[PDB]
RNA sequence: AGUUUGGCUGGGGCGGCAUAUCUGUUACACGACAACGCAGGUGUCCUAAGGCGAGCUCAGUGGGAUCUCACGUG
């Protein structure tokens, strides 16, 4: 239809939750700043139990491409949400293609993607914030056609 | 040897503090109003838990793998 809806990914975040705090958290840390070649921060409940950072851009497409490899471009019908953004989760980042190093040990962590329009701005603005709108805001069933639009592959 | 050995009090004593004080109610829509009336407090604590600028939004609920989105008059 419009030239202006078209479904964009808005950002990638990546969470680690190790629960512990010291030298697992420092390997964490490191191994999450050489993924996404960007600075982690750290998530306390205090107790320091995780790390987690978000990536926006080029490089969360080509972040989310290498973790789609590895899940086989297949993805559940539940892993979707109603609000227009799914998940998944890997549990070796050896498995990502990442070289091993018998020290950091081996790794997983949780992805998610928000998917959205380009009209998202006027509710995160500060001045004269306002409401998307119910035929802008993006639903279960868009997600799910432009899922298997790139990167095809679902099973209910 | 000299002197003292509290008060209030449905007699006095034992008990209690109604002995200096703060909130709601008794209290009768200005103000004031008693009982050993009712439900509870006070002798402390804080170089920040004081002063100001900026940024943000809480309790909770729901959908997804601590993270994310939406709602959310308190
Ligand atoms: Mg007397």
């Amino acid at each position: 239809a419009n030239p202006m809806r078209e479904i964009v990914v808005k950002k990638l975040c990546i969470n680690i939750c190790v629960g512990e705090s010291g030298d697992r958290l420092t390997r964490a840390s490191k191994v999450l700043e050489q993924l996404c070649e960007q600075t982690p921060v750290l998530s306390r409940a205090n107790e320091k139990i995780a790390v987690h950072c978000t990536v926006r851009g080029k490089k969360a497409e080509e972040l989310l491409e290498k973790g789609l490899k590895v899940k086989e471009f297949e993805l559940k019908s539940y892993n979707f949400s109603d609000t227009g953004s799914f998940g998944f989760g890997i549990s070796e980042h050896i498995d990502l293609g990442i070289k091993y190093d018998p020290s950091t040990g081996i790794y997983g962590m949780d992805f998610y993607v928000v998917l959205g329009r380009r009209g998202e701005r006027v509710a995160h603005r500060k001045r004269r914030v306002s409401r998307v709108g119910f035929n802008h805001r993006v639903r279960k069933e868009e997600a799910m056609k432009w899922f298997e639009k790139v990167h095809d592959g679902i099973i209910f």
